[PDB]
């Protein structure tokens, strides 16, 4: 097995994947990693299986109709696994945390949302349909373009949403576009 976190990329108290040489601190994987289970697969695994087991899982969908599915144990699955891959990119430190806004000629969203937010309302099985978990997700960049206007630091909303959307479409496999 790796002997770094997948998500961070730092040494620690490491838990193993039994299926793949990944390594996980426990609360870097999504879900946080559970009490016993020997073996034990990580959400990279499970995955996988649910991959393997539905081939015709990876034809093309229409972005409507994945926003309206409920938010059953696949679904929530693959909303966790997403979430994951946001906090894999170093650049989500920026987003992680309950954000302020306090800038000369900005005012402050309406809504603010913030990475560990979505965790924990994940955790907390509070969105019903992927629609509420993509919402939120969109909305942490969509409050950052707009607070930070004109100012380069706007790339970093950006940067992240890019990893967040590239993602959303392999994990839900959206039907690919020009
Ligand atoms: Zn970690
Ligand atoms: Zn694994
Ligand atoms: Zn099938």
């Amino acid at each position: 097995n790796s002997n770094i976190c997948e998500v961070c990329n730092k040494w620690g108290r490491l838990f193993c994947c039994d299926t793949c040489p990944r390594s996980f601190h426990e609360h870097c994987h999504i879900p946080s990693v559970e009490a016993n289970k020997n073996p034990w697969s990580c959400i990279f695994c499970r995955i996988k299986t649910i991959q393997e087991r539905c081939p015709e899982s990876q034809s093309g969908h229409q972005e409507s109709e994945v926003l309206m599915r409920q938010m059953l144990p696949e679904e929530q699955l693959k909303c966790e696994f997403l979430l994951l891959k946001v906090y894999c990119d170093s650049k989500s430190c920026f987003f992680a945390s309950e954000p302020y806004y306090n800038r000369e000629g900005s005012q402050g969203p309406q809504k603010p949302m913030w990475l560990n937010k979505v965790k924990t309302s994940l955790n907390e099985q509070m969105y019903t349909r992927v629609e509420g978990f993509v919402q939120d997700m969109r909305l942490i960049f969509h409050n950052h373009k707009e607070f930070y206007r004109e100012d380069k630091f706007t790339r970093l909303g950006i940067q992240v949403q890019d990893i967040f959307e590239k993602n959303f479409r392999n994990i839900f496999a959206i039907q690919e576009t020009s």
